[PDB]
């Protein structure tokens, strides 16, 4: 199965097998699946919880969804049998047959518009008033697994961190790793 | 629980400051002496409000947010008394006199547009111009939060009252012609 | 009542029962408990996978264990019900638990570079460090610098409710590991 | 006149602390509750002296220096009240209540050797060890100056102090010292 | 009450120059020879005004602020007691206490626009262009405040700011001057 | 299959050309192959030119060779999917293996110093310091061996060729350099 | 700038006509103004369907060379008429090159699927006499990564 | 003769080879001399290679020629008799003296530089240097020293070797205008020996 | 004549007032003059107030004095600037032979001069009362052999170096002084 | 570009030092690797003309034989026309200096005397060490030199070594 899919850029969704959204519904801002590109989540410990669950802005023409197909994939890389024995430390790998990555590169304009939707704006304002600043994570990619080892499901997500603290005026976006 | 920015809350020693009504806190004319939006000259004169006659009402992107705490204290300091026993050095982390019950936090996050509206108000503009002439620049503090403790019970000193405030520091210095805002922590 | 001054640095153990080590065993480098000051864990997704589980270097004789007594401790997040309502996130299940424990006792030490160097030399820790350094870029471990113990019922019923850790990392091939406190 | 570092002088609101005798300041056993060489935990507790039972006597290179002021106040505030007249905007700069007369300032500049000797004192070492264990670092303030008001055993009293912030953080293995203002 | 920026007031000494009338200050033609808005070339001679023939009037929004002090001390830190304890009693370094009674302070806040207008007078511009061509750059000092002691009243101290464009920076910088 | 083996840290070699070394000879300092961990190369243009060809220093105790095993691997970017959505259409082959083993070491300061203090490494370093500005060499930090060989595959999937003998398919390097008259050298991971 | 010219595969690239280099439609396969994805290709022109013409401020300058054979020579191991055509890339011309239909698709595909994008611009060509052929290219690295919102332009040397 | 006129900011030229320009011709943009204020030279070694040989923009009224007169002057590098003996060396080093030396100086504005950098010859040289080489670098003559009444060549005792009683330029003060790494804008730095 | 001697590197004193020290006494640590190389002054506005007037440490063997002779020297600028500048309209000193004596200080010698009794007392008083300390070391002296305005020798200028430690630096910084 | 690192000798025609004499610290030629010159204006005013420290075992000399190595400025007849302006066998020996060797050089009698004099009269001191020589065939003669700038100016108490390029 080569190298595992759970890279440092991809957080695996292992709580519940959420079904994927249709490809056109991702660009329209009203996805059919509960987890899609363009969704804002509060923190890394609530990957399922979506702030803009009612809908978000449709993808502008400078934001097309790109694909990457992989076959005979597995999910491990977390203290494998070989790494444990040669590190002195002391998991059943799942084998999927078709895994597709859907990815998008966000523009600052699209983020500026997303930070103005009612739900995201309210969360940001509450976090700014009660806490120091605010911090949200945008789903920039989704990994959907077809088949198992039956229905397709979003198996991973790729995020970007948008933040504004220290009373600064401009928000900053940064890639997240694990 | 306790507020995440608890170090940024300055307690007001006097329990004689009545709170403003919830509706008047955003109209620009709070019914109390200390409220969100008041401008003070410095951390020594927290009782002197410069815009005591009224200020700019809160814009829609600047709403008041609430939190409730059964108990609230401002400052946990380590005592100098230490007892050694059972091979352990026992410390004593105590709370200060500024401890109140049933405290409600009202909080706000200011925008640059709103603060710019504040710096053009008559009283604040007068103070800013006078300070810039007499000193290098000017420095004021805007109340960004208040805490109201219930009156009576264990909140009695020898009927609700403002027990603590949270401030932002607004300052323009060095002829920058551009003011900066910074969080203020109790040190 | 007084409360921890580093309460943002205490990670709760949640609904478990890790027995607290006896204090004499703690300093000996062989605590009677599963998690204790001086234990090395590989990451923050475990908090119980101690690498030096067979023991570690004893405490230096000049290194002392300090104790605090809190009437109550709260180790939960800010995503309470009121914040949920005022953030508009009432539509999703996001509220976490309040980890409010009563009659808590804190045991804390101050790590020294020499003692950490000695902790990194046990057969288990140097094995995880060398393997992580060769197969991956660098290595990163976390040392337990403090433990909170909640009181049980009317002892052996007491249990560890929270731990305070420190990140010990070297990834730039700079031949010098760096130490930093961990938060949230 | 006024001291050049007048901003660094915290006034003691309580006017009942008698000053130490001049010979006792440099012996490490001052006859007064607050004096040069004392270590306080933080800026909120000036009455709380850690090295209360005594500290290191001053080395010969740490002599006490004096200054005299007919009037010393700590805080000149700009009032919000203004009057426009004759084309001028009249302001009122008023002194803070902390205003004393016939003030003698005793000042010291400490060396790293003397401070390292202070940090090894029983009480101070115990406090900083506890703080390091409970906080990953420690922070103490050494009073490097006092001001005695001879107007308003002796009848004089300590009216203000001047401190230095001694701190070690992040296990930097070397403490730093800084001046404190306000 | 005492001046809050007391270290920024350079004392004029035996130069008992008369104070300008307040109406004459704002007009750019003060009746006094040392006034707010005057430009001097250096700190060695505080009465060598280059705009001696007049300058740009104050902007209508630029106001003059006034502070009355019972006493003012502009003396150096080299007072007698410091000189004694530093072991410099065998020399003449002891400075005088410039203590004046019943002092009035007139102060303004300079803006970049008004300073640009002060740099465009014939005398100041000629000092700037020649100092920048013959020497590296230029450096002038603008009087931002004056202190006046009661008598006939006279100016006892001035507050200045340093305006300097050096190193071919294409923009001058403004720094508060202390002593 | 799965995610490809050509990480940015793993530079691929000429397929079916470099035989693997014996496992015991990697630590001896005299490896039985043309390329292995511990070798010094002048740059990335000559992945085969070895400076320490006449043996190098044996591995110290703190240098153990760790292994990582992978199954159903492949190499390779210029795939048909990325090319068609990038709009290039530049005729885009791909190698597949049954088993791939990564052998990895972490270099220490003292062992690098002893490698720079070598008979053959000093000549390349000193001559480069005199004639050229400074010196810059690369050290093999890891190797990838296709245990069981591999196969050349092209998709429109066709197995073009079959190779059943072991060979090294990639190396992982670190750049060791000294320039600007600096006293101490520097080491940095090499990415692609 | 001897360390800024990457050689290519010999006798494989007919040189374009000098007037064609400035009209944005060069007659040769490799020319000034072409965008290549990596340093491993040096032949995969992205803007193969043309690019923006050289602005008036950009002019092609020439350096002839009677240079013969003359990094690791035989001595270092022990111890042909050519012409250079070069330009200077202004930032506006780069901003317009990145707006080409071919260059924008590679960038958006690289940014979404990877972290960012890195492209190279042929700032100079080096054509030797024989039939003549382009023997070397001098490139410039144009890159925007880390969500910088402003691309950087640097020179490349081996 | 006081301090030498060879300050670190004044590069000396070959004596009696460069005639001075007339006072009015300096600000007209067409100097009557071979070297004058406003000339752009390529390097510190090619003084005669004036790029803007045809002419340059006349001096705007914002830029005036300021003068400085000196009397009984002399030239001398650091390797004089007194320095060499106490520097351990023994190879001492002709001295030029002048009765009157006049400095003419100006301060260049960024706009005047932009209008000089957009002239034909300067633009051609700059574009050639930016395309063929990494970047471009030009030097502008910000000042000139002329020896009114000429001077005398002297060797050391002191012996006069020649008398040249004709006015000539003896030193120039330059400034470095350079752009590299595609800074999108030029920088100006005073040059010093 | 020529370029003036009082450039930005040399500070002029009161002419015909300060006698030179005998050349042998400049390296013995006890100069026979009031102002010499090795003396420490408190401020730039009190150039003759020598702090270590009771002698200092003799020059170590790696600190030799170097000389520079000049003939037909003058001090000051003329009115050619005041005209091209438009300065206020509100006469120079000439000498036949002017000798500069110069020394490059070492960190050890400065650390030992900072431990001299008088310098130590001044520094301790300044640190305890003012917050920091700052002194200037005479690193060169310019001496005129006979004077004349438009007989006996005298020191006409000094070249100084600022040695300072502010805000608890624990180490002193040494920088050149310009004017 | 290594060509920019080399500076020309104007009508000197000095004899090249014998290959062994370069390491011995007493080269037979007047200009050699390891010589100290005061500035770029005086490229043949060797300060350490009485000899210098012999090349340590790590400082071996390395040779480079060029048929016709390129030495010149940017001004070439090809470059002159396109800018509008008006027209107007060799072997290299090189070494790489170490910090300790330069520290020893600065303690030579002649070098230290020039350093202490420059530091006292001027602000700091600045010297140049010949790191390479370039000799063409005849009698043969050194035609170019490659130097490095050594300077502790600025009261830093820490000398820096930079590379000089024309």
């Amino acid at each position: 199965s080569g190298r595992p899919m759970d890279n440092e850029e991809w957080f695996p969704l292992k709580q519940t097998h959420y079904p994927p959204p249709t490809i056109p519904s991702m660009k329209t801002g009203h996805p059919t699946g509960p987890i899609s590109i363009g969704h804002i989540i509060p923190d890394l410990r609530h990957l399922d919880n979506v702030i803009n669950c009612k809908g978000f802005e449709p993808f502008p023409p400078n934001m097309d969804v790109f694909t990457a197909h992989y076959e005979q994939c597995h999910f491990g890389d977390h203290l494998n049998s070989e790494f444990v024995v040669q590190a002195g430390l002391h998991s059943d790998r799942w084998e999927y047959d078709s895994v597709v990555e859907y990815a998008v590169y966000p523009t600052r304009q699209y983020i500026d518009r997303l930070l103005e939707s009612k739900e995201v704006r309210q969360y940001i304002q509450a976090s700014a008033a009660l806490l120091g600043g605010w911090c949200v994570y945008m789903v920039t990619g989704i990994m959907v697994a077809r088949g198992g080892g039956t229905t397709d499901f979003v198996c991973a997500i790729r995020l970007v961190k948008i933040a504004k603290s220290g009373l600064r005026s401009s928000w900053t976006m940064k890639k997240v790793t694990r």
